[PDB]
C-alpha cells in the first residue's frame, strides 16, 4: 500500500515473483507467474515483453513452456527493490 | 518509460525532487516542488500527505510557506530508487 505509492503494484509483484523463484533454484516458467501473482496470463505476458524491451528479463521456449530469466540488469533492480520494501515495511 | 513500467511517475518525481533540493542545500517548499514537477499543486500536496503518513518526509508551516524534509526513511527510500534509475538508464 506504502508500496502501491511508489510503485506500479502488477509489475513490480511479477518482477520480484521471478527474483525469489530464480534464487530459490527454480526455472521460472510464466504459468507460476501467473499462479503467483493477481493477474491473467495475458497481462503478465504483455509486462514480461516490456521487462524483455526493458534488458531486464529474457524468454525463451523450452517445447510449449515459456521460461523467464533475469538479465543481469534486471537481478540489479529486483535487488534493490528488495531493500525499498524492507525499508518501506520497517518503521 | 522504462521508469513507468515499474514506478508511479508523478509520485516518483515529487520524492526525487524532495530529495536533490535537499541535498543541494535549499529548504525544500512546496510551490518549488510544483514549479518542477508535471502536477497541479493540489496533487502534490495530496502525494505529500502520502507519504507523510508513511513517514517518508515531515512537513511544516513557516508562515505561509510549507516547508518539506525527508525523514531518515525517506532518505534511504530515495537513495535506493536513485540508483535504480541510473541502473534502468545504463544498458
Ligand atoms: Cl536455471
Ligand atoms: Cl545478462
Ligand atoms: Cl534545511
Ligand atoms: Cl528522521
Amino acid at each position: 500500500e506504502r508500496i502501491k505509492l511508489l510503485f506500479k503494484e502488477k509489475a513490480l509483484e511479477i518482477l520480484m515473483t521471478i527474483y525469489y523463484e530464480s534464487l530459490g533454484g527454480n526455472d521460472v516458467y510464466i504459468q507460476y507467474i501467473a499462479s503467483k501473482v493477481n493477474s491473467p496470463h495475458s497481462y503478465v505476458w504483455l509486462i514480461i515483453k516490456k521487462f524483455e524491451e526493458a534488458k531486464m528479463v529474457e524468454c525463451e521456449l523450452e517445447g510449449r513452456t515459456k521460461i523467464i530469466r533475469l538479465t543481469d540488469k534486471g537481478q540489479k533492480i529486483a535487488q534493490q527493490i528488495k531493500s525499498i520494501i524492507d525499508i518501506m515495511e520497517n518503521d
